[PDB]
């Protein structure tokens, strides 16, 4: 047997699997458990580490996938089904993955832990835009991904309770994070050298991760991919979460100890056929089970917190991609379709703001209908079109992470803020979408890199680009190759001159503001008139 | 008669006058300066409409301006030529109301169309006998009959309790009107076509031909009209019944003094009592705010000119609006802590603040919050030259730049004829500092053509921009179109539509064509503010 694909961790031994790799070869460790499985009673409960094993543990292939929703919109399509579950849905799922330069690295290695997204309601590190092989190999670096419960499993709250306390997938992730400090360096990887990164609720979870106390001694470095702690979705109340949860409760048929009971001898797909009939309003970028301000993993709003913390020992990587809103749209907004161009009416503009915008008081939509109408071309439906995608792109992503990036810099933090601009050739969404939500993954990882995906060789000279500046980042917690001595160099985010840089097939440009008029009537404006009408 | 220039003397309804022959640079002209046409509004006449003026005796001489109507003088800059030339060259009387009349020397053979203009002041101020309203080269180089009239100004002439007959209210709008009525009686006397009259005015004498339009009695009394800087519709233009009641009984009070037992008593006061306690009725710290302005009386404004204008039909209308590029500038020194003439009025946030609170005094917290932040550079929020930039465009876009934008969209969506422009040359003999840019009424010595007096030290390119907007001007009120119709070789001045939103640039540079009047900024003031200051 190969000694290379055999590590002895805390729990016993593994068994990992050498991988092919268009530049070498890779050795993964896949499906490695790190808790107790959160099986029967263990239903909304914490994680437990877990128990050790006997023999060899077989670590050469992917364990099973949370269970989750599966999306239904468009069937076969592989825009939609590249995000779906591929492997088997399991409430056992607590495991994670591992890859490593094949032989292991000789000295050790930086660490890059990777948080998937999917709205804190789906999602799996199994999926082949998180394949970490490219990354092992072209930058030798050491990289996790975990599963972590979602949905009702993950975030279904009935807060004070014991059998529900909330935050429990937030709880998995910090548990694989304690298993990296503990095993890491058995497969090379340094401990003292752990960067985070993760894209929508996978970037709020990092997000969460940098507000809660346990969580900070556990990486140093974090990356926010078109996601915030802060904003309009990644959080509820305990009174929200609470009601969300009875409310579940009422429909599947059943004092918390008894309701958590009834909920427990539940079927799995039982809660899931459920889980979008609570939400308060019709919405879009709206999830039904996501983190809870419980004062306990979150002490207070994650607003509050990045208000008044002192992150001068933190060092980030924030940004957006092109066209974050675009397909939010056609999950419930009238006359948006991925068959068509989709251009819209003026009254269906209107429409699609008290749904982008479901908390929005009469006022309140009006002040976003006038800000987003072009008075040029009040009426001109591919305008409509394109502000419908902005204000659901800006509302919940793009002002979020401004108003991070600007808290943060003007709190001691070393940020760098992006705005990813190139859309791939593969893309299988229509081109009024753009550059839409999570397409900057696939280059991060270095997908382009295989000749089988069919990528242009600018986009593969531009994925090794993007590689560069986020294990660089993960090295020094400056993404500016040191080898490099050309100009532009990637500036950092600060209160004064707001800098970023655009990521495309053309060198860095370095702009300034953030959307900076914009963003300023969503965070500075528009909650003083809430807290009004 | 008989031993003096017989092409000077003309008979009018009231009696014959003897105007005088003028010197243009390009020839004479005919003046007749000083015609009465109401009897004296003096007395118990005070605060009452205007009757028409008793016929005379003899030959009234028609060579000199009359009385300047009793109004406020500007004391802010004493000495300083940007302040003096809008301030009263004749004496004060409430015994003002004449009219001057220029033509072209000999008077000419067809009936030619008329020009009547309509002074500006805030409804405080003004005279027609200023040399920035000399008609004498318009009538000289485009051969036009130009008429301008005094009109009762500030509490002589808007003081109202409504409702009342002893103060009606808008009775310096009643005497404007009486001209009117004038014009179409007599300019035929002069060679004037009584059937082709344009109106034309500036700020508050703007607003006037608004109201005019609004008036179902003026409308038999022109034909075309042009609004420089100034609506009927917006914030400083009209009041309510109850405010300007409201206005009017403390005036009294804080001079001295039932409706009829109060009147009374102020007109037993001196004119200039009056004029001292004027801007002491104001409601907040303001600037653009003046304290008697027309009043809406359900009679010659049967609305709001806002309801007016959104509910009228406008077919039969063609008009030419626009505005200067920087409308505001001069108002922040007249009331805007930081702003001076003497200085460049670089200015803190905090100051900005404050300012807008001033610039837009009926704003609520909120409502002044949402002007902030529209206006505010994120990328250099604390810039203090960004700051008072942006505090002359608070100013100008609230009480100009946007009722004109407002009023354009509503008139051409609803039949009119709207041609529209943009003023962005700044007079080489401005004496106001240059951070003012081009400040509001500096179009006017343009308009009228003092470029082409050479002893007014203007530049060659200045005279020659000069005669192309007297032009314009002179076209639209003969065609109702400012194009020259025999000249293909200068760019066009398309109207103003709906679907376009087109205007015109007017500078040194020939005609540049631009699509939206503020369109982003003015929908913020006219279409989300009301909405947010209702709740
Ligand atoms: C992060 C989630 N994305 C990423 C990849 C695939 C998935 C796309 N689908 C969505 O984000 C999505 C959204 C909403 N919504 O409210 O926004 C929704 N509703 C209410 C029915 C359903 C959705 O998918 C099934
Ligand atoms: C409106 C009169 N203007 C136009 C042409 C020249 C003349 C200049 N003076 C003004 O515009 C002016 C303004 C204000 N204000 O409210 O903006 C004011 N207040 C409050 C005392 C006084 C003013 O002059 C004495
Ligand atoms: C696009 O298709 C959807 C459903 O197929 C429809 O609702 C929408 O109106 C279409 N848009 C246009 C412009 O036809
Ligand atoms: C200009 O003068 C005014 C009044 O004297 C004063 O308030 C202001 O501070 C001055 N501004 C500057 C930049 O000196
Ligand atoms: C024009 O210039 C001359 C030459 O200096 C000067 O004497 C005269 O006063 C100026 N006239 C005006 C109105 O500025
Ligand atoms: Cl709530």
């Amino acid at each position: 047997e190969d000694p290379q694909l055999l590590v002895r961790v805390r729990g016993g031994q593994l068994r990992g699997i050498r991988l092919k790799a268009p530049g070498g070869p890779v050795s993964a460790f896949l499906g490695i458990p790190f808790a107790e499985p959160p099986v029967g009673s263990r239903r909304f409960m914490p994680p437990e580490p877990k128990r050790p094993w006997s023999g060899v543990l077989d670590a050469t292939t992917f364990q099973n996938v949370c269970y989750q929703y599966v999306d239904t919109l468009y069937p076969g399509f592989e825009g939609t089904e590249m995000w779906n579950p591929n492997r088997e849905l399991s409430e056992d799922c607590l495991y994670l993955n591992v890859w490593t330069p094949y032989p292991r690295p000789a000295s050790p290695t930086p660490v890059l832990i990777w948080i998937y997204g999917g709205g804190f309601y789906s999602g799996a590190a199994s999926l082949d835009v998180y394949d970490g092989r490219f990354l092992a190999q072209v930058e030798g670096a050491v990289l996790v991904s975990m599963n972590y419960r979602v949905g009702t499993f993950g975030f279904l709250a009935l807060p004070g309770s014991r059998e529900a306390p909330g935050n429990v997938g937030l709880l998995d992730q910090r548990l694989a994070l304690q298993w990296v400090q503990e095993n890491i360096a058995a497969f090379g990887g340094d401990p003292m050298s752990v960067t985070l990164f993760g894209e929508s609720a996978g970037a709020a979870s990092v997000g969460m991760h940098i507000l809660s106390l346990p969580s900070r001694s556990l990486f140093h470095r974090a990356v926010l991919q078109s996601g915030t702690p802060n904003g309009p979705w990644a959080t509820v109340s305990a009174g929200e979460a609470r009601r969300r949860a009875t409310l579940l409760a009422r429909l599947v048929g059943c004092n918390d100890t008894e309701l958590i009971a009834c909920l427990r001898t539940r079927p799995a797909q039982d809660l899931v056929d459920h889980e979008w009939h609570v939400l308060p309003q019709e919405s879009i970028f709206r999830f039904s089970f996501v983190p809870v301000v419980d004062g306990d993993f979150l002490s207070d709003t994650p607003e509050a917190l990045i208000n008044t913390g002192d992150f001068q020992d933190l060092q980030v990587l924030v940004g957006v991609v092109k066209d974050e809103g675009s397909y939010f749209l056609v999950y419930g907004v009238p006359g948006f379709s991925k068959d068509n161009e989709s251009l819209i009416s003026r009254a269906q503009f209107l429409a699609g703001v008290r749904i982008g915008v479901p908390q929005a008081s009469d006022l309140a939509a009006e002040a976003v209908v006038l800000h987003y109408t072009d008075w040029l071309h009040p009426e001109d439906p591919t305008h409509l079109r394109d502000a419908m995608s902005a204000v659901v792109g800006d509302h919940n992503v793009v002002c979020p992470v401004a108003q991070l990036a600007g808290r943060l810099a003007a709190q001691g933090a070393r940020v760098y803020a992006y705005i990813f601009e190139h859309r791939a050739s593969t893309l299988t969404w229509p081109l009024w979408m753009g550059v839409p939500h999570g397409y900057e993954i696939e280059f991060i990882f270095g997908l382009p890199l295989d000749p089988s995906l069919n990528y242009t060789t600018e986009e593969r000279i531009f994925a090794q680009r993007l590689m560069k500046y986020w294990t660089n980042f993960a090295r020094t917690g400056d993404p500016n190759d040191p080898r490099d001595s050309k100009s532009p160099q990637w500036p950092p985010y600060t209160t004064a001159a707001q800098q970023y840089v655009s990521l495309n097939l053309k060198p860095l440009e370095v702009r300034r503001g953030l959307r900076a008029q914009t963003c300023a009537f969503w965070n500075r404006f528009l909650p003083k008139l809430l807290s009004a009408t």
